[PDB]
């Protein structure tokens, strides 16, 4: 039994916690929002693959100070308060605790690292989940929900970091959910970003979820046309993807119920975009290799002119 | 004095009409919409470059067949109804009749050209001019009003074409417009492709005007890279554009008022965009001439799947 601690409890923290407190885990929720909703109804879950789950009461908190260290720290917040969620995560680290970012873009680690102390493992998961917020309280879990894992940073050794990475797979494993050990985990970041790049802002900028977006000849077009510029990018920057990764995921997406991508509601509430970990940091890396993704490119202006907007 | 058909009076029919009869000419205008409003009303414009100017009475016409024998038909359509517009331009057409397409796009004297009599004159008129309707019969013109002729077709020999050009030059000119015979008609019009290609789409595509566009770093910088595409997609195709296009083209827009484009309105409306003749026609061209242009490419597919929904 290990102790985890969720920083941000949104729909992912939330999914991942609760799924790990059903398996007999000891979970401690930090929560910044709906905290006396949560600690009041509980957590509850509406899940196409796992049927409905509750928790209640929850272990919850207001104030990472009050949490009692924890062995392993999810981070469900999305990317933008990174800065912000580091103290919290220091507060709530036991020693050598693992912190284990279920959080999408690339880059994400790198930009945390600084602000953790070496002796914590940094781990990255990248999930491949349909869930949202309901009511207040509720998980919308509509499909999917494996976790890739990798390891970025921390005190230990080669032989180590794969046990760790072993380790965290079977946590989640062990509560009835899929889960990988990546052996790079910037390589799996960027197997995410194929997915992440064109589905998450052109359901901002076409204002439209998965099924139209995949039944239009003229947006599937597009979308394919974006994950081979990520594609190329990626193998640019020095990995290689799949053969035929796009068609790969462009099938799962077909498969999959119709779906609002988190920045479509984030866009929809007048939350701030994952613009920086999920377009700027790619284009980055890809300018900085001599290559151009000139969709990719223009998308993200567009996303950055819509969020200057009224 | 000539007698001046006008085959579709929008804004820029009725603009251009408007100028030549207060001239003097002997104009006759075709009305499918706002008929009866404009022969009750008449013709009004509020314009910030000649100031306010009436037509009242109006030469008003329902139907074509109803129309005297014009020497000069001006096509103020939009592009999108240019089949359904031929048998309508060879009933107003008098014997060796000019036709003069004031309209955008490219390629657009060719598709229309198999279905007029050879004995006609096809011109294209590009005109870079702000203008809109505004209530029914009043045209709101905001800045410029420019017209570049250039000569498609005809039963004309090579000294013949430049004397006509030069013949409707100066009827625009005669009327307090600014106008330039060109050369090329195929070159004048990748020239306004610069322009329309990125600030139609875009003010769809993002639901704004040309000044937010120009005033935000990040749209301003899409719409260079686009406007580049479109200079070498043209230059692929053989036809050389000024030096530094781009920056001339930005600085016009910087000073123009802030402008809705046509193709807003068009959407605003639920009218079907100029596509084919704006984006796919160029798409074409450049494809068969070995010259990609990804942003242009996927502008088209973003505005396919807008028209498309809801
Ligand atoms: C299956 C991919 C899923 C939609 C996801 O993980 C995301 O929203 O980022
Ligand atoms: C000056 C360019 C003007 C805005 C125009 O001609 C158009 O709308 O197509």
């Amino acid at each position: 039994q290990q102790r985890i601690g969720v920083i941000g409890t949104g729909a992912i923290g939330g999914f991942y916690g609760l799924m790990l407190a059903h398996a007999g885990h000891d979970v401690h929720f930090l929560l910044r929002s709906e905290f006396e909703a949560v600690n009041r109804a509980g957590l509850s879950l509406n899940s196409a693959v796992h049927g409905f789950r509750r928790l209640a009461p929850v272990q919850a908190y207001h104030s990472a100070q009050d949490m009692p260290p924890c062995d392993w720290l999810l981070v469900g917040a999305k990317t933008t308060g990174n800065h912000e969620l580091a103290p919290l995560i220091r507060a709530a680290a036991a020693p050598g605790a693992k912190v284990l970012l279920l959080q999408n873009g690339l880059g994400v680690e790198e930009r945390l690292r600084p602000l953790l102390p070496e002796s914590l493992h940094l781990l990255g998961g990248l999930c491949f989940i349909c869930v949202h917020r309901g009511e207040p309280g509720v998980i919308e879990h509509q499909a999917y929900g494996g976790v890739n894992l990798g390891y970025h940073s921390g005190p230990a050794d080669e032989r180590r970091r794969r046990e760790i990475v072993e380790e965290g797979a079977a946590l989640f494993r062990e509560s009835g959910l899929e889960s990988t050990a990546m052996p790079d985990l910037e390589q799996a970041r960027w197997q995410k970003l194929v997915w992440n790049i064109p589905y998450n802002g052109l359901s901002v900028l076409l204002k439209s979820s998965t099924a139209p977006l995949m039944a239009n000849a003229d947006s599937r077009s597009l979308i394919e046309a974006i994950m081979e510029e990520v594609i190329g990018a990626a193998g640019a920057c020095g990995f290689i993807l799949p053969e035929g990764y796009a068609d790969q995921l462009l099938a799962a997406t077909e498969r999959m119920p119709d779906y609002r991508p988190s920045m479509y509601h984030d866009f929809a509430h007048g939350r701030p975009l994952e613009l920086a970990a999920i377009y700027a940091a790619p284009l980055a890396r890809a300018a900085a290799a001599g290559y151009r993704m000139p969709r990719v490119e223009a998308l993200h202006q567009a996303l950055r002119f819509l969020e200057a907007q009224p």
